[PDB]
C-alpha cells in the first residue's frame, strides 16, 4: 500500500556487548516510522488530535517480528512501512527494515508487523476508536 | 515446562506522554527475564561463556507478542519466564508478564514468545549453535 | 540528610560494546532513585499530584556527576539520595552509586548532584513552583 | 574550536508523562555527538581502533549541565559539539543543543561539559590513555 520510508542511524549505545544492536532499540525505530508515517501522510500530531478528538496516539495491540541479519554502529537502516490492512478499530502496520552493503546490496536485518489501534484514553482506561474515516483516506 | 519469575517495578521514564509504558520498555525487560532464567537456572553469565565456548548470549531471532492491557510507573510487573520447546539450533522461550489489581486480581498486561539462538560471534559475524545438551539439562 | 537507598541490577542491554555500563543509563537510575527518594519520603506519585495541585514532578535544571570506575551486567549496584540543599524554588539531590566487590568492599561507581523544581504545565509551558513547606516537612 | 554540527529529531518515545523529553534522552543524544565528533573529524571508528591500537572508544569521567528549556517529540535538536580543552589523558567535549522555533530563533535547551578519556579495556579493566598526538591533530 502507501509507503514511507526513514533512515535511522544506528548509535554505539544502541548496541550491546555482544556489539550488534539491542534488540529492543529495533521497537523504538519502529514506533517512530509508525508515527513518521502518519505525520508524512498529514495527520496532526498526537498533542493536537488529543484536544481537538482525543486521540491519544496509535498503542500497540499485537506483534509478529523477525530478525534476520545483525546490524551495528554506524549502520545506518532504511526503514519502510505502510498499512498493510485496515480492520474495524484496528491496523495492520508492516514495516521492512534493511540496511546497504558497500556493494549496494540491500540486505534485510528486520521486519514487522504491528496491530496497532487508534486509542483515547478516558481517564485512566485507554479505548481503541474506529479507525478514523479521515485517517484512512489521509493515508490512502 | 521450568518456569522463573521475576519483578520489574516501572518507572516514570519508562512511559510515553500517553501515561502509559512504552513498548519498547516491555521488549528490555523481557530480555532481561530472558537470561535471567538462565542465569537462575545455572549457566554462567556470557562474559564467562563467550570465553570458555565463544557463546556470547542468546540473539533474537523471532517474535510474537500481544499487548492485552495497560500499565503504569509504579505498577510492579511480575513476569514468568519458560522454554516452550527445544528445536535443534533455536528455542522458544515465552514470557508472560502481569500485574496485581489491589484486588489480589492478576491482569494480564503482556505474553510474547521469543525464538532465540546460542550465538558465536566468529568475528564480525554472528552464527547459531546446537543448543548445548549441558544447558538443556540445566534449564530443565 | 535523610537519605533512601535503593537496589539497581544491570541488565546485558544496560551495556555497550565496550562492555560496561552505557552512562545514559546512570540518568535512568539517578531518575528512579530521585522519585523513589520522594514516594519512601511519603509523596503521592505525580499522576495524582497533578491532580490535586498540578505538579507534574520534578524535573531536572543542573547536573554535575562524575564516573568513578566501570560497572557491568549482572553487577548489582546501591544508590543512596538526599536531598543536600533546599533553596527557594530549587532543591539538590545528591546521589551516591556503589557496587560490592566480593571482598564485602563497597567501590563507588558514580556520583552526581542533580538540581531539580518542583514544576507545572502551564499549558504546553512548563513552570517551577515554591517548594511545597509540606514536600520540605515530609522529606525532612 | 573545531566544531560539528547534527540534527537529532525527537520521537514521542523520547518523552516521559510529564510531556517533554525525558532528560536521560539528553544524555544518549549527547553520547552520539560526541563520537559523531570524531568520526566527522576522522577517526575511525571504534570497533576498527581497538583492533589497531586497543581504544575501545571515550568513556565519560564527569560532566557538568544545565536543561535551560524544554523540548518535545517532533522538535528538532540542532548539537554543536567542539573540544573545549586538551589535557594529558583527558579531554572536555562541550555541548550546545538548542531548537528552533518557527520564528526563527533559536533557543537554548540545554548545555553540557562532557570530560573523557580515550581508554583501553585492559582485560575486564578499563584503562585510560595519553590523548593520542594523531588525534588532537585530525580534531584540530
Ligand atoms: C488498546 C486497548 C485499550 C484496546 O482494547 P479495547 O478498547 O477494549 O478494544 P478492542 O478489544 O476491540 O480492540 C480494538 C481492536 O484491536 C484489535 N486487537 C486488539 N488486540 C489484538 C491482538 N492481540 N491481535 C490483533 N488485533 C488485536 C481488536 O480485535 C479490535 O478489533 P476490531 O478491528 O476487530 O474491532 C487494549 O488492547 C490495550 O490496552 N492493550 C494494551 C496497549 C498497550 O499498552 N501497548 C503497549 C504500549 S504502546 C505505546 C504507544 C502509545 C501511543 C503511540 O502513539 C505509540 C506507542
Ligand atoms: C542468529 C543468526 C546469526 C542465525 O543465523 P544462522 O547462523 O545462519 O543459523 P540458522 O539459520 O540455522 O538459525 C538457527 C536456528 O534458529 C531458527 N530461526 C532462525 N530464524 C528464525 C525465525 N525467523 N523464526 C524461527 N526460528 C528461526 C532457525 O530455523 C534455526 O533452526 P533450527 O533449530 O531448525 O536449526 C541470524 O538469524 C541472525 O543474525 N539474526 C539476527 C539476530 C539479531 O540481530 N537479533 C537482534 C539483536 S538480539 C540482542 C541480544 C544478543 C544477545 C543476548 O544475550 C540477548 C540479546
Ligand atoms: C524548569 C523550568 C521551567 C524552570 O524555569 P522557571 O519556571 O522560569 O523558574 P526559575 O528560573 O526560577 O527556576 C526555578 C529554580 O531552579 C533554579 N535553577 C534553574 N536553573 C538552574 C540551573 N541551571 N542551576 C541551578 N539551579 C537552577 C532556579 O535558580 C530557581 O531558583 P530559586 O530557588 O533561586 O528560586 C526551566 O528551567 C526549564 O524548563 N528547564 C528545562 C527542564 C527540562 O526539560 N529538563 C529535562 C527533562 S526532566 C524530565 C523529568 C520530568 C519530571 C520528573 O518527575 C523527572 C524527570
Ligand atoms: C576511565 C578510567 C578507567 C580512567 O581511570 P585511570 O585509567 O586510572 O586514569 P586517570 O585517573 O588518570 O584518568 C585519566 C584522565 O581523566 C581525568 N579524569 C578522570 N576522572 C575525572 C573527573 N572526575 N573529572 C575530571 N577529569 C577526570 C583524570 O584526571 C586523568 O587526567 P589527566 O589528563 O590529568 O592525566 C576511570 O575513570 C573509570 O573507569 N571511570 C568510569 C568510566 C565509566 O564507566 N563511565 C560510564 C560509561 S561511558 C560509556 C562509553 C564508552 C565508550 C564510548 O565511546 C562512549 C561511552
Amino acid at each position: 500500500a502507501r509507503s514511507i520510508t526513514m533512515q535511522q542511524r544506528i548509535e554505539f549505545g544502541d548496541c550491546d556487548p555482544a556489539g550488534i544492536v539491542w534488540y529492543p532499540n529495533y521497537h523504538r525505530w519502529l514506533d517512530a516510522a509508525s508515527r513518521n508515517y502518519f505525520i508524512k501522510c498529514g495527520l496532526p500530531p498526537w498533542r493536537q488530535t488529543v484536544v481537538e478528538r482525543g486521540i491519544v496516539g496509535t498503542p500497540i495491540v499485537s506483534c509478529n517480528a523477525s530478525f534476520v541479519c545483525t546490524a551495528s554502529y554506524d549502520d545506518v537502516l532504511t526503514i519502510e512501512t505502510c498499512i498493510k490492512e485496515w480492520r474495524r478499530k484496528s491496523f495492520v502496520q508492516r514495516h521492512s527494515v534493511s540496511r546497504t552493503t558497500p556493494g549496494g546490496d540491500v540486505q534485510l536485518v528486520m521486519r514487522a508487523d504491528e496491530i496497532r489501534v487508534f486509542a483515547m484514553n478516558d481517564g485512566e482506561r485507554l479505548r481503541a476508536i474506529e479507525v478514523p474515516a479521515d485517517y484512512i483516506e489521509l493515508c490512502s
